[PDB]
RNA sequence: CACAUUGCGCCCGCCGGUAUUCCGGCGGGCAUGCCUGUUCGAGCGUCAUUUCAACCAUCAAGCCCUGGGCUUGUGUUGGGGACCCGCGGCUGCUCGCGGGCCCUGA
């Protein structure tokens, strides 16, 4: 790789990104929810890696966690649902008591196994559920559970896949919960949420949100190259040798080529 | 029960006479309509009865630079939209595998 190149391979794109929300709407209606200022920030961007074999033999419905060096959540207007095992009522008394305050106003809810599989089984409630919050994460002991109480609604669209979580001290529920201490917890549900994710599809075609069309080039930069180290380090068999084409792609432009 | 005669039935117990069987006597009870409840029933009066449940890993196994992290545990309803793509065939049009956006009651 190099950086010049996808540095100008970034503001490139956004300056593109940037025209495309400034034009104006032929058929002569503005939106009403829908702000030149608001619309850039919220357009994500996506980085499509392409190779010559498959990721993964079928399907992995546990997503990768790659950390950034500038996390993906930070804006006011994300919601987040967390997934537990134990009774959802200590994780209640958890988040409301014990709990820094930036953080509790991005969850939206937590829930159990038990009250997630007993109000959510219609497709309209895990469809309800699904448009209400932005992301999702589960403990470790209940991911293997999420495809058959989410469904399709879920692990079809990919893009809000719930984020595996390590709840792990080291049966009742209404005993005793095995807890990790809570201030490094916090820290690990601030590292899962700002955490960028890779979805090991069978295919050889995998694309990783990275950034939105509100960052600065530079950072978005740094965020892509640290992604690509990362990723054909770990996840894609046979590293460089397997590894194509790396196509900048935009939800409504076209993709800008990286070969490595 | 009987014009009521100090006569005669049925049930439980007792007493005195040779007494488990006989005799006599004594004590407690046995009318009708109706109400509340109890228990025992009757009816080709009506109904239900061949059970749409729960039941993956609410944690295990292996590791690393000894305490945090990592890997494996394959688990998804269907359909539609002159929308934006990646990769394979197709001389080509196009068709397949996988994505991003949107809609819909299992």
């Amino acid at each position: 790789v190099d950086p010049d190149q996808t540095l100008k391979a970034c503001k490139a794109l956004l300056a593109h990104i940037k025209k495309a929300a400034a034009a104006p709407r032929p058929d002569g209606k503005q939106n009403l929810l829908a702000d030149e200022e608001s619309t850039v920030a919220e357009t994500p961007i996506w980085l499509t890696l392409t190779t010559k074999k498959h990721i993964h033999d079928s399907h992995r419905l546990q997503p990768g966690k790659i950390i950034l060096p500038h996390p993906l959540n930070t804006s006011e207007e994300i919601s987040v649902c967390l997934i537990t095992a134990d009774p959802q009522r200590f994780y209640k008394n958890a988040v409301a008591d014990e709990f820094p305050e930036d953080l509790r106003a991005k969850i939206g809810r937590v829930i159990d196994i038990s009250h997630l599989k007993a109000k959510f089984k219609a497709y309209e409630a895990q469809r309800k559920l699904f448009s209400e919050h932005d992301v999702f994460l589960a403990d470790t002991r209940i991911i293997n559970r999420l495809p058959k109480a989410l469904g399709k609604t879920f692990y079809k669209t990919t893009t809000k896949r719930p984020i595996p979580v390590v709840l792990m001290a080291q049966r009742d529920p209404l005993e005793n919960a095995n807890a990790r201490p809570i201030p490094e917890i916090v820290a690990e549900i601030r590292k899962a949420i700002g955490a960028a994710l890779v979805h090991l599809s069978p295919s050889t075609n995998t694309a990783i949100k990275v950034g939105y069309a509100n960052w600065e080039p530079e950072k978005l930069a740094a965020n892509i190259e640290t992604v690509i180290r990362e990723l054909v380090e770990r996840f894609v068999p046979q590293k460089w040798q397997n590894v194509r084409n790396f196509y900048v792609k935009g939800p409504e432009t076209a993709a800008l080529p990286i070969y490595q």
